[PDB]
């Protein structure tokens, strides 16, 4: 029968920090991680800024010899995973290594690497493609390389569900533990899509904010002057652990993961439905999975991408699910500060959701100067709000009409 | 406790045929689908051949306009999925659409699309990138587009576990049904990595057969003259269904999915351990999942990629798991005929395993002229072998040491 799942370790790279604590300090202080991109010439692009990881030192984690072989998304994924495992205090042994797995996901994985090897192929020919190109670029190699370095012989896999990837990765890893397929899972996601193909591709779809002259104000979820999402890089990893296994070894437990929902919109390849029907189905699945009265929800970390259609869909979904209680809970988008980490958005946001529970504080939606038509909930505009939070919900939506919800609550 | 999962529909594109029965006919006749790759200049490449899908007409499935938006891997995935759903006779209704989900995966996804947009990007800059570039290229758009086209509102996700994708997709879908998260899932994988970056990428790692003079002899699993895998394209989709749901509507049931195993080697990024300790744990895990003794297994559809290290690891793994029954089971690599469909390998091989149960026949390992040192099992050399098959295993082992086993059993 179904076992309980707790969070015993967390790790992160974000535009606000090279770990969880430094990232969280920025979240609570309403700091923006968004800046003109310096690694390349974006003068031909309609968007020239995003959320870069600043000062990442791969030699805190990996040999320069291994690092050279791996795309930044894999480097970021491993850094976050190592942080999480260290933070858990878990010791891997011959006694438990078959029961510890990994589910670290990505939207596109090694797009920089693919672009660079494409450049080689077109300018020089196939003989200049790296021998490390495939294992260094494909999405499942965070899971792969992590398992190799730590000796994890449990379930080893990777999700790719676009902007929903991190939430799905965490939820399904929890199910692995819940149903007895593993006792421990490292789960989350990593993204580094800030190359010509990523900024170009989202640019061609007009999905990105073009506020090049004021990048820290670009990401403004529910604000009437929003004009698309801000592209950001990084990684979130959590150590998920069966409750009795955590109690047995004396683990510090951050919070309990009580609920997971998925649903398909079955609406459109890229646009969410205006009424938030699929998002509402997903949150209800998750609240029923957690055995909760919806009025128990104190805080929602919204998907909150700063797109016109996405942001209003979410208000509509929240109003439909929570009715009058929609006015009592706090909902915020940390994407106001971090931008949109795509495959990693759900993973960093699950971590902010857990910290919202630890510190009893709703992070702000910065840049929310003029809430749009119908965006009349407590959206924690401008400044962090200390408040009672027993239950926190993290939403993600993505291309293909793919929805995820995670429900966390305090553990004592 | 757990619900029972059966297979009520199958769909396929392979190097042998544009559907399951035509592909299966090729398999039982020992036909090769491998040939020099056409309409692509491979002069500068060490490998010039592969398993291509021949005569695929996407307009049987999609309008020309919707096909132009989608990478070939997505087209192939949708073809297999639409075949599988039509094969099942399932009627999607408002009453059941929330209970029907999709998990169609890929190893890379849209390399061909990415390669052609790199061309535009380097030659002309970002302004020639298609607006449909991102949604037309990302791995979760087979699940996305299928869900939208058929109105499927159940769990909607995509796996990417390299050469293990198809096996994990089917296994995890089976779990969704077993634990009551869905009543029906369309599951499997698709792949089209026959571009410069795919042939070039694998070529640079020297992973491919370079037997350009005799492409149909290139794929020769456990033969002493094998020299790497053969890159192939295509798709497999299965309709997985809870047993009482299949029986209520009078579905034709091909077989029962009784077991699913996952394991990580935690060994090497691309090579398996020589003893196949990983594949052995995964098979043992799948038999335990099915409540079956190794003695009950009759037929194994091997990973059998025709790589020196992979083929011999699988022999060690089978001898270890099965002991004094290892010679009594038949084990064949259909990759001897199809080549390696990468993320789709496990999907088309699950279908071949199901059909082996229906037709009571072990497909051949063609080109097994001179079994290697230790390759003394019943590998079904050269020709199909009619026999008693009650239980069939399908193995997948991939980059990152990610392993998958499915266990199928006759139904009645
Ligand atoms: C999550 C982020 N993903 C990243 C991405 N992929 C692309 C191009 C190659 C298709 N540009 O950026 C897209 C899916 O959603
Ligand atoms: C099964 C196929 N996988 C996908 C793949 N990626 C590549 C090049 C871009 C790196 N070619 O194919 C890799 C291994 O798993």
């Amino acid at each position: 029968s179904r076992r309980r799942v707790v969070i015993t370790g967390m790790g992160m790279l974000s535009p606000l920090g090279l770990d969880v604590p430094s990232s969280w300090e920025g979240i609570l202080a309403g700091r923006s991680g968004i800046a003109p991109i310096e690694h390349m010439d974006l003068s031909a692009y309609s968007t020239r800024f995003g959320g870069s990881v600043k000062g990442f030192n791969v030699e805190e984690y990996l040999s320069a010899k291994e690092a050279r072989k791996l795309d930044l998304f894999i480097q970021y994924g491993l850094a976050a995973s190592f942080q999480a495992v260290r933070d858990s205090g878990l010791e891997v042994t011959d006694a438990n290594r078959e029961r510890i797995g990994v589910s670290m996901g990505s939207g596109i994985g090694g797009l920089t690497n693919i672009e660079n090897n494409c450049r080689s192929l077109f300018e020089q020919g196939p003989r200049r493609i790296s021998p490390f190109f495939v294992p260094g670029s494909i999405i499942n190699m965070v899971s792969g390389f992590l398992s190799i370095h730590l000796g994890l012989q449990g379930p080893n896999y990777a999700l790719t569900t676009a902007q929903t990837t991190g939430t799905h990765s965490i939820g399904m890893a929890a199910r692995n533990i819940a149903y007895g397929e593993a006792d421990v899972m490292v789960a989350g996601g990593s993204e580094m899509a800030a190359c010509g193909l990523g900024l170009g591709g989202f640019g061609a779809a007009r999905a990105l904010s073009t506020r090049n002259d004021e990048p820290t104000r670009a990401s403004r979820p529910w604000d009437r002057d929003r004009d698309g999402f801000v592209l950001s890089d990084g990684s979130g990893a959590l150590v998920l652990e069966e409750l009795e296994h955590a109690r047995a070894r004396g683990a510090r437990i951050y919070a309990e993961l009580v609920g997971f929902g998925m649903s398909g919109d079955a609406f459109h390849m890229t646009a969410p439905p205006e009424d938030g029907a699929g998002a509402a189905r997903c949150m209800k699945n998750a609240l029923r999975d957690a055995g909760l009265d919806p009025r128990q929800v104190d805080y929602i970390n919204a998907h909150g991408t700063s797109t016109p259609a996405g942001d209003i869909a979410e208000i509509a979904a929240v109003k439909s699910v929570f009715g009058e209680h929609a006015h009592a809970l706090s909902m915020s988008s940390t994407k106001s500060m971090t931008g949109h980490l795509l495959g990693a958005a759900g993973a960093v946001e699950a971590i902010f959701s857990v910290l919202a529970l630890r510190d009893q504080v709703a992070p702000p939606t910065i840049n929310l100067d003029n809430p749009d038509e119908g965006c009349d909930l407590d959206l924690v505009a401008h400044e962090a709000k200390p408040r009672k939070i027993d239950v926190a919900l993290s939403n993600s939506f993505g291309f293909g009409g793919t929805n995820g919800t995670l429900v966390f609550r305090r553990f004592a």
